[PDB]
């Protein structure tokens, strides 16, 4: 995937996820960033972690080089919160992450890959259409119809478990990046 694109990664870092499975999420994300043409004139990346609260791990407003982003990702620490506040994470995207004042490019399309394994704890409001969300629902505890509503027009990418995530998901994520649509 090589294009002008503001990409967000949103990883659930709750206790229900656990440190092992969160690290699998991190490793999935690293592999995606490695495959993406991340650079000042191409793909830009923001990274969020959420559970009880939402942490901006890397804003668009910081250096948009693959090396700088990947190293910050390695430094991300599992929070292990007691909630899955997916609604709050989505509000961050619309009201903070994708603002020009926060480093987003006005003429770049917006794409979000959100990794979650549990039902939302909180109220979820539908995002403005200009923020495209591709939900990645991992494991048996994902609330699928909830993800379908968050994702529209994007079908959720359903992954059997966090072990499979870093192996299977990157290909699908990059296909969606380049074409602008999910498969079949
Ligand atoms: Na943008």
């Amino acid at each position: 995937c090589s294009m002008v694109l503001d990409v967000a990664f949103v990883l659930e870092g709750s206790d229900k996820i656990g440190e092992a499975d969160f690290n699998r999420s991190k490793e999935f994300m690293e592999e995606v960033i490695q495959r993406m043409d991340v650079g000042q004139d191409s793909i830009h990346v923001t990274v969020l972690q959420y559970s009880y609260m939402v942490t901006v791990e890397y804003p668009f407003s910081e250096a948009q080089s693959k090396g700088d982003i990947l190293q910050r990702v390695r430094e991300i620490r599992y929070q292990g919160g007691n909630r899955t506040n997916t609604g709050l994470a989505l509000r961050y995207l619309s009201d903070h992450s994708f603002l020009v004042s926060q480093g987003a490019r006005e003429q770049a399309p917006n794409l979000v890959y959100m990794v979650t394994g549990n039902p939302a704890s909180d109220e979820i409001k539908r995002l403005p259409g200009d923020i495209q969300v591709v939900p990645i629902g991992v494991g048996p505890n994902a609330n699928v119809q909830e993800l379908e509503r968050i994702g529209w027009p994007n079908a959720p990418i359903l992954i059997q478990d966090f072990e499979t995530l870093p192996r299977e998901a990157p290909d699908l994520v990059l296909q969606r990046c380049s074409s602008g649509e999910g498969l079949e």
